[PDB]
């Protein structure tokens, strides 16, 4: 309930809720130029209603040589169970993890300073995360140690060839693809995930049977724990500790390591 924490938006969730195409708030969107600095633009997803009140945001990269429109589906997926959500380009195409990362702390910072009064009205600056996919994964965990304030982190299938994070102090949600090629878990996402502190709040979700392109298209399985992830840490709402604690069993998950529970 509200009671219990001022960060609780839409009714209490269900299996049905997370796994839904759309949650509870309808969305809208603001198209921010390329031309805006720092980052190559990007689109702007955000909860239309405003009665339950503002709203903790996500900037959301792409990979190598990809655009916004790979990682589409997430805007108004995750938006409409109550978030900000700003899919970006970056600068390049052919940007690398650590250039990722500044540019998805550029994109939050447009968010905080730049953006439309519709945007900006609707936004708590103090509750803010990253999400990325494969070099804009490894860019997700760049983000974090730029910044530890960040209240989460999801590293989409990451590809990042610095295989050490144990200095990353923020909740980190890797996602693998068991039959990557072109970031194998086993020298990308599963080292990532056991170099992060194991007194820091974790989890790894491997995708039975995924390939590297999984997060490029609607995934019910990445989207409810996408959902829970950023609901448990950038909302406080231990409503959804339900789902993630203990290790979800769905049946394309590979395999699921956490270190639960999240006091
Ligand atoms: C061709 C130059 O480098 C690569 O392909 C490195 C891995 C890119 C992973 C990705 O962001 O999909
Ligand atoms: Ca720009
Ligand atoms: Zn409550
Ligand atoms: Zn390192
Ligand atoms: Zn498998």
């Amino acid at each position: 309930g509200p009671q219990d924490n001022p960060y609780e938006r839409g009714p209490d969730p269900t299996e049905d809720s997370i796994e839904a195409i759309r949650g509870p708030f309808s969305v809208a969107t603001e198209r921010v130029s390329s031309f805006a600095s720092g980052f190559g633009g990007g689109t702007i997803y955000y909860p239309r209603e405003t009665d339950e009140g503002t709203f903790g945001a996500v900037a959301v990269a792409p990979g190598f040589t990809a655009s916004q429109g790979s990682m589409s589906w997430y805007g108004e997926r995750v938006a409409s169970q109550g978030f900000i959500v700003f899919t970006i380009d970056t600068n390049t195409r052919l940007d690398q993890p650590g250039q990722r990362g500044r540019q998805l702390l550029a994109a939050l910072d447009y968010l905080v300073e730049r953006s439309d009064r519709k945007v900006r009205e609707r936004l708590d600056p103090n509750r803010l995360a990253v999400m990325g996919h494969a070099m804009g994964g490894g860019g997700s965990l760049e983000a974090t140690v730029m910044r530890p304030s960040l209240k989460a982190s999801i590293p989409l299938t990451p590809w990042n060839l610095d295989k050490t994070w144990g200095q990353v102090q923020v909740p980190t949600f890797i996602i693998g693809a068991e039959l990557d090629t072109i970031a194998p878990v086993s020298t990308h996402a599963k080292p990532f995930y056991e170099s992060l502190p194991s007194s820091l709040p974790k989890a790894y979700m491997e995708l039975d049977g995924a390939t590297h392109f999984a997060p490029n298209i609607p995934n019910t399985t990445i989207a409810k724990y996408v959902i829970s992830w950023l609901k448990r840490f950038v909302d406080e709402d231990t409503r959804y500790s339900q789902f993630l604690c203990p290790n979800p069993t769905d049946r394309a998950i590979e395999e699921y390591r956490s270190t639960c529970p999240y006091k």
